[PDB]
């Protein structure tokens, strides 16, 4: 893969590293997408390792429901990341845009991500950063679950405490060692999100935050079907004894809670099944004199 074996297109966005464009292979005309990372940047920020350990994870992790990187390359000042083409938005602007999601709708969105986080845990990989941005829809409304910064090979425990403030699980905020179970906790929060509209545990300030995360009732709103209503209470529990997805059966206590009766996890995975929303319709590159930083962006 080479600069020269596409055709950029249009920028999608600007990043902090820089930006990312569209970009058609002028070998098949297919579609993707260009994430660019000045490396001056990546390096003034100290954030080096964050962006390889990306690449890597991205590397050994297929699935229908999980981006793709088709690889990378790098002239002299950025390097290049080309992905999956995603259309159709994040979850969290289709969320906000209608309140609130109901049952099936969730139902739906949870169990894709429950196949992908099913995956990634057979491997002792944790996700970590499960959030309603991170998750993006696809022209045929399918889900693709993004930005694997944050993901760890955990075959026992870790520590680093990171994510996002209300996703997060108690036993991260109060720094105790912690296996893949924490998926399943963040997985909860998603779902309860989804359908109220609100976290759990919200509130403006931080601190007041992992607060209540740490030390909060857990109060569902009315229209939540007793279901859900238990499933959430399995999921989102302090105590890792009894938390669904640490037990005897790993994932299969997940995917086998009455709340996904009528999934057909093999239908699912394979996309033949039909989906509740179809998503609608400087910059010098290639430049290369001296890299002070090649030593350090040498996978790529």
């Amino acid at each position: 893969y080479s600069l020269q074996d596409f055709q950029i297109l249009r920028t999608l966005g600007t990043g902090s590293f820089g930006r990312v464009h569209l970009i058609r292979s002028r070998h098949n005309g297919r579609y993707y997408a260009m994430k660019v990372l000045k490396k001056e940047i990546v390096v003034r920020l100290k954030q080096v390792e964050h962006t390889n350990d990306e690449r890597l994870m991205l590397s050994i992790v297929t699935h229908p429901f999980i981006i793709r990187m088709w690889g990378t390359f790098q002239d002299a000042q950025q390097i290049f990341m080309i992905m999956d083409y995603i259309e159709g938005g994040e979850l969290f602007s289709l969320l906000r845009k209608s309140q609130r999601f109901p049952n099936p709708v969730a139902k739906f969105y949870a169990a894709e991500v429950c196949l992908a986080l099913e995956y990634l845990h057979s491997k002792d990989i944790i996700y970590r950063d499960l959030k309603p941005e991170n998750i993006l829809l696809d022209k045929n409304g399918h889900i693709k679950i993004t930005d694997f910064g944050f993901a760890k090979y955990v075959p026992d425990v870790t520590y680093t405490l990171c994510g996002t403030p209300d996703y997060i699980a108690p036993e991260v905020v109060s720094t105790k060692p912690y296996n893949k179970s924490i998926d399943w906790w963040s997985f909860g929060i998603l779902i309860y999100e989804m359908l109220a509209g609100y976290t759990p545990f919200y509130d403006s300030n931080t601190m007041k935050t992992y607060e209540k995360i740490l030390n909060a009732e857990l109060r569902f709103p009315p229209f939540f079907n007793e279901d859900v209503k238990d499933l959430l209470s399995r999921l989102i529990t302090r105590d890792l004894s009894q938390r669904l997805g640490n037990l005897q059966n790993g994932t299969e206590d997940v995917k086998n809670h009455p709340w996904f009766k009528e999934v057909v996890w093999e239908k699912l995975l394979s996309r033949n099944i039909e989906t509740p929303y179809e998503p609608p319709i400087d910059i010098n590159y290639g430049v290369q004199g001296e890299d002070p930083y090649a030593d350090l962006f040498r996978d790529f």
